[PDB]
C-alpha cells in the first residue's frame, strides 16, 4: 500500500523479552548464586503482582459497580470478571492467602501485615499518581487490536455529513411548512437493537406519514403521532442511519462482529453522538435524541420528548 | 438519555484508592514499626517498579522500531517517548531512588521477572480497563469510517461495477479509491492533476466517473478514478476548531483507516480482484502514481 | 422443553471444588504443620504437572506434525499451539528449568535427574496404558461445548435422506438412459470452500448441462465434459447439498460459525462420508467421492477421475 | 481423496511415548539407584495420580448428579461410572498402591492440589486432545441434523408461516413441531393419536398440514402439526445395523438435538412466536400433551 501506512503491530516485545529472559538467566548461572533464591524470588514477585493486580481490580470494581445496568446487565458476575479476570480463581488464592496468613508462627504475623499493607499503599499511589499511566504506543496497540471500535467514526461521520448540513436550515424548512401549510426541532430515534425499518409505520401503527419538507436530496419526512386514535402533536421524526451499519455489520457474519458487540458500540456511539452535539454550533434547542430498547410502544415514548418542549 | 447508556467513567477508582492509602495507614500506625524503614522499603518498592516499567518500554522498543518510519516521522525522540508512559513522573521516581541511595543480582532477578510479565502476557489489560482506554475520547474514528464504507457504498458498488464496466467497452475492470494522507480532496480531480480529466459517467442513485490518464498529452490509461469519501470527514474535523482534532492525528487515523479498508476488503466477498488502493503522500504527479497500478494488470 | 432432556452442564464441578479447597484449608490448618511446606508442595505440584503436561504434549506432537498439511495449513507454530498451549511461554519455563537444573550444587543433581526421568517414565506409562483415559462425563462435554460439530450429522443425514435411496436404483436409471439415447457412476463433487452455484455451468465453462435422469422427484442431472471442446466423456455430475448447510452456517453470522470452522468442518465432512460409504451396502463401485480446493480447472479435476473407470 | 483431508489420528503418540520410556529408562540404569527405590516411587506416584481422578471424578458428581434422571435413568450407578473414566484400571491401580502398603496431612495436600486443578482449569484439553474426542466415531449427528433442520426447511419456512395462516382463518399462529425421543414418527399423525386427523394443507414446494385436535370426539383446538423430519435420520441409523447405532446412543443424540435445536431457535430472527417444541416420551395421549401448548397462548 504505502510503507508511511504502519503494519500491523507484531511480536518484537516478546523477542525482546525472550532475548533478555535468556540474558538475565546466563547472568544469574554466571553469579553462581542458588537456584533455590531464584525460584524464592520469581514465587514471590508473581504472588505479588497478581496481589497488586487484584487489588487494582478492587479499587477498578469499587468504580465499575457504579455502571452494574448499564454495561454489565445489572449481574454482578460479569463486573467481577471484567475488572478483576476470574474470580473463581482469584477466590481460590484468597482463600490460600487466607489460609497462609493464618497459619503464621506467630513469630512472622506483624512483618508479614507490615509487608501486605506495604504493598497496599504502593497499589493505592499507583493509582492515585497515576504511575500506572500506559503509554501511547499501548494505547494505540488497545485502540488498534480490533476493527469494532466503530461508535466514535460513525458518531463524527454522521455528525459532519448529515447534522451539520441538515440542522442549520431545518428551522427555516419548518418555519416555511408552517406558514404554508408545530413539528418543531428534529428528532433522532436511537434504537439500541439498531432495527431499522425502511419506513416508521410498521415499527409503529401509531406514526403514520403526513408530509415530506421542502428542500443533495435531504429527504426528511414529518410524522404525525396518534395517542387513542387522536393527533397529539406532530414532529419531524428519523431514524440514526449509522445505526444501519451496526446492523449491517452483525449480519455480515466475515466480521465476527456479535450480538453484543452490536449493543455495546450503539450504546457507546448514543453516547458520544450526545458529547459532539452538546457543544456543536448548529444543535443548541435543534434537535433531540431518542434512546430506546425494546423489552413498549413507540409513540409515546416519543410523545413523552414532546411534552418539555 | 437512557439508563442502559453507559454514564463516562468518573473517578470511583480514585476513591478507592485513597480509601486502601487511609486503611493501610492506620495498619501501618497501629503495628508499631519505625516509620523510617517503611518509607525506605516503600521507595525500594516503587523504584523496582519503575525500572521494570522502563525494561517493560526497552522491550517495547523492539516492535516500535519496526516502525520508526510509518508512526514516528524516523524520529527515534518520538519512539522512546511512545514506549515509555510519563517521562516525568518517572524521572523523578528514578531521581528519589538515586537520591536513597550482591547488587548485580537482583538486576539480573528484576530483569527476568519483567521479561516472564511479558512473554506470560501478566500485564494484560482488563476489559474494564481496555474499554476505558477505547473511550478516552472521540476521536478513534478509523474505524468507524472504514466500516461505514465498506457496509455504505463500497459493498452496493463492487458487485455491480464489473457489471457496468462490461457494458462500457461496447478502462480498468477495477474501482480505484484514491487515499491521500493529507486527507485533502478537492471536488473533482482536475484539481489535483492536470493529466486528470473527466471523460463520462457509469448508469439508490451511484454516481461514478470515468478519468483517462495520460502522458505528454498523449493517453495511456482509463480507469474509474474516486476519492474516499470519509477522509472528508477525517478533513472536516480538522476544520472543526471546537473538536481538537489536530492535523497529526488526522493524519494517524487517515493511515490506520487506510490499513482498517485494507483488511475488510482482504476478506470481503465483493472485493476479489474489483478494488484497489492507492495510498500516496505529497512529500509528485497523482496519474504517474494511479498509472503504476494500470500497468500493474 | 421436557424433564428428561438434559440442561447444559453448569458449574457444580467449580463448587464442589470450593468447598473441596475450604477443606482441605480447614484440615491443614487444623493440623498445624509449618505454611511453607504447604506453598512447597503446591509450587512442586503444579511444576509437575505441567511438565507432565509438556511431556504429553511433545508425544502428541510426534503424531500432530503428521497432519502438518491437513490440518495447520503447512505452519508448525499452530501445530505445537494446539498441542502444548502457548509454545512462547512453555519455552519460557523450559529454559528456566535448564537454568535450575545446571545450576545445581552437584549434591542434588543426580537426585533431580532421577525424579525428571520418574516423571517422563509416569508420563510415558499414562500414555501407554491408557491411564488418562477420559470419563464419558467429560466426552458428553466436550461434544456438547458447541452447536459446531455438525460434520457427522450432515454426512449421516446426506446418506440416509439421498444416498441411501439415489443409488441402488442409478445403476438401472444410467442403463436404461444409454438403452434409449457411458455416464457411469455417481460424482459428488466436494468443495472445501462449499461454494455452491446453483448450476454448474457458471462454476466451470467445460461443464454444459446434456440432459436429465427418467425418475420423489429425485433430479438428478447428466452433464458432459469438454476437453479443449472436445467431448472427453461425460458423467452424472452432483454438488453435496450438505455442503451449503456449512457455507450458509457462516453467513448467519448469530450462530458465531468462522469461515475456518467451515473448512475444518467441511475436511471433517468429506472424510466422515467416505468411511461410512466405504462399508455401505448400495455404494459399491457406485459413487465417487471428489474433493478439491480453489487455489485450477473443474473439468479436468473431475476428469482424472473419468479415466481410471 | 485430497490431501488438504486429514487422516484418521493414528498411534504416533504411542511411539513417542515408546521413545520417552527407552530414553527414560536407559537414564535410570545410568545413574544407579536401585530398582526397588525406583519401582516404590513410581508406584507411589501412579498411586497419587489415580486417588487424585478419583477426586476430580467424586467433584465431577456434584454436576453429574443434577441430571441423575435427566442423563442417567434415575440410577446413581450410571452416574457415577460416567465420572469415573476407567473403573477396571483404577480399581487395579489401587489395589497395587494398598498392597503397597503424618499420614492425614498428604491427602489434604493431594485433595488442595486436585481442588486448584479444577478451579484454576488446570485439566483443560488442548486443541488437539479436544478435536481427537470429537472425531472419535461417526456418532456425534445432534448438532449437525439441528443446523440442517434449521438452516434448511425451518429457515425458509418459518417467516413465510405466519402469512399463509393469515390466509386460512378468511388455527393456531405457531409451528408445532412434536419431537418423540423414540424418534418413531410414522407417514401421518393418524396412526399417533386417534384424536388426530388430516384437515388440509398449506400454499421449493413445502407441505405444510393442518391437523385438528379434539377431546371427547368434540373439536379442542386446531394448528399445524408436523413431525422433526431429522429423527427419521435417527430412527434410520439404528435400524442400519452396520453402524452399530444402538436405542441407548440414539435417544442421547435425540435429546441433545432437542436441546440443540432450542438454543438454535432462542436466538433465530425467524422463531420469535413462530416455533414452538413439543418434545415427549411415552412412558399417554399425544392429543392431550399438544393441547397444553395450545391452550398456553
Ligand atoms: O496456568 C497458566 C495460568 O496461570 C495463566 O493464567 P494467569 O492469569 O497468567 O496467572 C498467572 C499465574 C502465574 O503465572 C503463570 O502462569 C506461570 C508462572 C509460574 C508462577 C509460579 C507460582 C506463582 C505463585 C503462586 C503460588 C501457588 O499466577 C499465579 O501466580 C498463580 C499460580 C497458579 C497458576 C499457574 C500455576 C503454575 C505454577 C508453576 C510453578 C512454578 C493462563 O491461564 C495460562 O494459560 C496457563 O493456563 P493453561 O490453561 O495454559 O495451562
Ligand atoms: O494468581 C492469582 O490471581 C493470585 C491472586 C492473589 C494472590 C495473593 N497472594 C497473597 C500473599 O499473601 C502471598 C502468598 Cl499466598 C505467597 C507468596 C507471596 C505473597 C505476598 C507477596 C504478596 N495474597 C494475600 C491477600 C490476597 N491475595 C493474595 C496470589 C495469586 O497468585
Ligand atoms: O507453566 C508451564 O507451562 C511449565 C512448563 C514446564 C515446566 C518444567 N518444570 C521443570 C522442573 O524441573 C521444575 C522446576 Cl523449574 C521448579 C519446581 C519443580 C520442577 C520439576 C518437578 C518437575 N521442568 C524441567 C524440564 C522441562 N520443563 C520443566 C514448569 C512449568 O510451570
Amino acid at each position: 500500500l504505502h510503507p508511511s501506512i504502519p503494519c500491523p503491530r507484531g511480536h518484537g516485545a516478546q523477542k525482546a523479552a525472550l532475548v533478555l529472559l535468556s540474558a538475565c538467566l546466563v547472568t544469574l548461572w554466571g553469579l553462581g548464586e542458588p537456584p533455590e533464591h531464584t525460584l524464592r524470588y520469581l514465587v514471590l514477585h508473581l504472588a505479588s503482582l497478581q496481589l497488586g493486580l487484584l487489588l487494582n481490580g478492587v479499587c477498578s470494581l469499587a468504580e465499575e459497580l457504579r455502571h452494574i445496568h448499564s454495561r454489565y446487565r445489572g449481574s454482578y458476575w460479569r463486573t467481577v470478571r471484567a475488572c478483576l479476570g476470574c474470580p473463581l480463581r482469584r477466590g481460590a488464592l484468597l482463600l490460600l492467602s487466607i489460609y497462609f496468613y493464618y497459619s503464621l508462627p506467630n513469630a512472622v504475623g506483624p512483618p508479614f501485615t507490615w509487608m501486605l499493607a506495604l504493598l497496599g499503599l504502593s497499589q493505592a499511589l499507583n493509582i492515585l499518581l497515576g504511575l500506572k499511566g500506559l503509554a501511547p504506543a499501548e494505547i494505540s496497540a488497545v485502540c488498534e487490536k480490533g476493527n469494532f471500535n466503530v461508535a466514535h467514526g460513525l458518531a463524527w461521520s454522521y455528525y459532519i455529513g448529515y447534522l451539520r448540513l441538515i440542522l442549520p436550515e431545518l428551522q427555516a424548512r419548518i418555519r416555511t411548512y408552517n406558514q404554508h401549510y408545530v413539528s418543531q426541532r428534529l428528532y433522532i430515534l436511537l434504537p439500541l437493537d439498531c432495527g431499522v425499518p425502511d419506513n416508521l409505520s410498521m415499527a409503529d401503527p401509531n406514526i403514520r406519514f403526513l408530509d415530506k419538507l421542502p428542500q443533495r436530496v435531504y429527504s426528511n419526512s414529518i410524522y404525525e403521532l396518534l395517542e387513542n386514535g387522536q393527533r397529539a402533536g406532530t414532529c419531524v421524526l428519523e431514524y440514526a442511519t449509522p445505526l444501519q451499519t451496526l446492523f449491517a455489520m452483525s449480519q455480515y457474519s466475515q466480521a465476527g462482529f456479535s450480538r453484543e458487540d452490536r449493543l455495546e458500540q450503539a450504546k457507546l456511539f448514543c453516547r458520544t453522538l450526545e458529547d459532539i452535539l452538546a457543544d456543536a454550533p448548529e444543535s443548541q434547542n435543534n434537535c433531540r435524541l431518542i434512546a430506546y430498547q425494546e423489552p413498549f410502544s413507540l409513540s409515546q415514548e416519543v410523545l413523552r420528548h414532546l411534552r418539555q418542549e
